[PDB]
């Protein structure tokens, strides 16, 4: 195939995942659990080759990623006001 499909069984995180990995993948809110997490375990070691950019720089993205996931997630969070 060469590119990745809709939610299907373990895939092997095919270039199009890498691809927008490498430019702009948005591992904040854009992905499920699953992406961030499987790419919360891919660190920048192997997560930048494919972004190969500088570490601090892909880091960058993966600590705006991360920050979102739990940021957009508060959504749930209970009112603003105390008892």
């Amino acid at each position: 195939t060469g590119i990745s499909r809709e939610t299907s069984s373990d895939v092997a995180l095919a270039s199009h995942i890498l691809t927008a990995l490498r430019e702009k993948q948005a591992p904040e809110l854009s992905l499920s659990s699953q992406d961030l997490e499987l790419v919360t375990k891919e660190d920048p070691k192997a997560l930048a080759v494919a972004l190969n950019w500088d570490i601090k720089k892909t880091e960058t993205v993966q600590e705006a990623c991360e920050r979102e996931l739990a940021l957009r997630l508060q959504q749930t969070q209970s009112l603003h006001s105390l008892r």
